[PDB]
RNA sequence: GUUGAAACAGGGUCAGCUUGCCGUAGGUGGCAUCGCCCUCGUC
């Protein structure tokens, strides 16, 4: 019951209303978000970062699911509307030109055949119009807050349009509709059955998401490579027949509670809990507050499941805990 | 005779380079074994 209590729980925090991803969306920390208008012009480069002593990358948004890059060519992935900081402004501080251009080029292709996937949308078209009217984007390097984007690395780029202030690009009512549809009839194209969690069809997820929060980097959570690491020559991915509709759940579920007020570390593990709802279990999560009060009592309601003190390495995570008790 | 197969916790590194328990000091200023008794009480 690795993924199969992860799933369940996830079923019962999704239809809970709580800020959650959903079909094929996560919450990602994007940290400068730029706003422009309705045709393109770079007109702000907002940013909403000071939370705790370090200056995190920003708040929390609810962006499309990444497809999982790390590569050699990995501009051929090409996320919708959120990525690097190469993909928007073909920028690159320590990765050079070229590699980083050709990053760009995919991004606004995606963005184009969104746009004529996508149209009348007051939403698509201007970023589709702002990286191919080459003389904004150089713009955005001489904005208000840019020289600070630069000393951090990994920094993640939105767009948000105007009359709105509230709502990026990726959450107007149109596009969530085409990325529900991505992870509903094209992400369901492929191997057959049987699942791994559920027992029923659901495609083979091949290329397991990556899950923030753990380690430094993205780091998966199971996800088989190399070569030694299959069954039957399953041959990278099929070796654990789970599906898509539960693979982003437990995805997405690890990344949400890797962020929230449930993501604590005692020591080189973090050691994340949650509960059943019938959350609000006050115990393993009560571990930082303010000054450590007596919350401990005895109410006759103590929630059952368990919790999952996992560790980070070098880019896997590995699974220590295991107690329904 | 068609069934978990492959796994290293390791490659390896002086806990010391070192440090006076010491300058510090009267067991003493001071007190009768005595105030007392036949080895014959017998021969």
């Amino acid at each position: 019951m690795i993924l199969h209590a992860l799933t369940q729980y996830y079923q019962r925090k999704a239809e809970s209303d709580g800020g959650i991803a959903q079909e094929g969306f996560e919450n990602k920390e994007i940290p400068f978000i730029i706003v422009i208008d309705k045709q393109g012009n770079f007109i702000q480069l907002e940013d909403t970062r000071e939370l705790k002593v370090k200056k995190k990358v920003g708040r929390t948004f609810l962006v499309p699911k990444g497809l999982g890059r790390s590569g050699s060519k990995s501009y051929e992935v090409s996320n919708l509307l959120w990525d690097h900081y190469g993909y928007v402004l073909a920028y690159a501080g320590e990765k050079g030109q070229e590699q980083a251009d050709k990053q760009h080029a995919s991004f606004t292709a995606k963005v184009n055949e969104l746009k004529q996937a996508l149209p009348d949308d007051a939403g698509v078209t201007a970023v589709a119009a702002f990286l191919s009217s080459a003389e904004e984007k150089s713009k955005v390097m001489q904005a208000a807050n840019w020289a600070e984007c630069a000393k951090v690395k990994g920094c993640n780029l939105s767009f948000r349009l105007v009359d709105e202030a509230v709502d990026l690009v990726c959450q107007s009512k149109a596009v969530r509709e085409y990325v529900s549809q991505a992870n509903q009839t094209q992400s369901d194209n492929a191997q057959k059955g049987i699942c791994l969690v559920t027992g029923k069809a659901a495609p083979i997820a091949r290329l397991h998401n990556a899950v923030k929060g753990v380690n430094a980097k993205p780091a998966p959570f199971a996800s088989v490579n190399l070569s030694a690491f299959e069954s039957y020559g399953k041959e990278q991915g099929f070796a654990f027949p789970i599906g898509e509709q539960a693979m982003f759940e437990y995805t997405t579920a690890l990344n949400t509670l890797l962020a929230g007020e449930n993501r604590f570390r005692i020591g080189d593990v973090t050691t994340v809990c949650w509960g059943a709802k019938r959350a609000h279990i006050d115990a393993v999560k009560a571990l930082y507050k303010s000054l450590y009060n007596g919350q401990y009592c005895k109410p006759d309601g103590e929630d059952k499941f368990y919790l999952l003190g996992l560790s980070p390495n070098s880019a896997r995570i590995v699974v220590r805990f295991w107690h329904e008790t």
